[PDB]
């Protein structure tokens, strides 16, 4: 398993503009287009991201291309973040994938906010961090995805995904 595979499982793949769990316009593999309620605004952002008049539909290749960019942006965002970087650097391979998933999902800023869980992860107190991570809006809104990520941090294995 790897990060791409993991995120592909959590986000799925849709080739036509859809609304995410928060009601925002998204396409592909969890690629958020806009938080605006306007579908045209969405279509406009899609066209701009893809580089052609799409009419709200993209191909599989196009989808994977946005995905590759997005995973790369997430990693680079972590590495650039003063709060995240040290955490990421301290972790094993599996658990770094967990941190990336969270950033992919909520953004660097959102994640940098789990101060306490961050300190706990860095200190390798697995069970404590999981308990803290679960007390969050994130967990209450997308409990199954959150539980998968949380288990990965707890265990250091891909079991939640097999
Ligand atoms: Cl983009
Ligand atoms: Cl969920």
């Amino acid at each position: 398993m790897n990060i791409f595979e993991m995120l592909r499982i959590d986000e799925g793949l849709r080739l036509k503009i859809y609304k995410d769990t928060e009601g925002y316009y998204t396409i592909g593999i969890g690629h958020l287009l806009t938080k605006s309620p306007s579908l045209n605004a969405a279509k406009s952002e899609l066209d701009k991201a893809i580089g052609r008049n799409t009419n709200g539909v993209i191909t599989k290749d196009e989808a994977e291309k946005l995905f590759n960019q997005d995973v790369d942006a997430a990693v680079r965002g972590i590495l650039r973040n003063a709060k995240l970087k040290p955490v990421y650097d301290s972790l094993d391979a599996v658990r770094r994938a967990a941190l990336i998933n969270m950033v992919f999902q909520m953004g660097e800023t959102g994640v940098a906010g789990f101060t306490n869980a961050l300190a706990m992860l860095q200190q390798k107190r697995w069970d404590e961090a999981a308990v803290n991570l679960a007390k969050s809006r994130w967990y209450n809104q997308t409990p199954n995805r959150a539980k998968r990520v949380i288990t990965t941090f707890r265990t250091g294995t891909w079991d939640a995904y097999k």
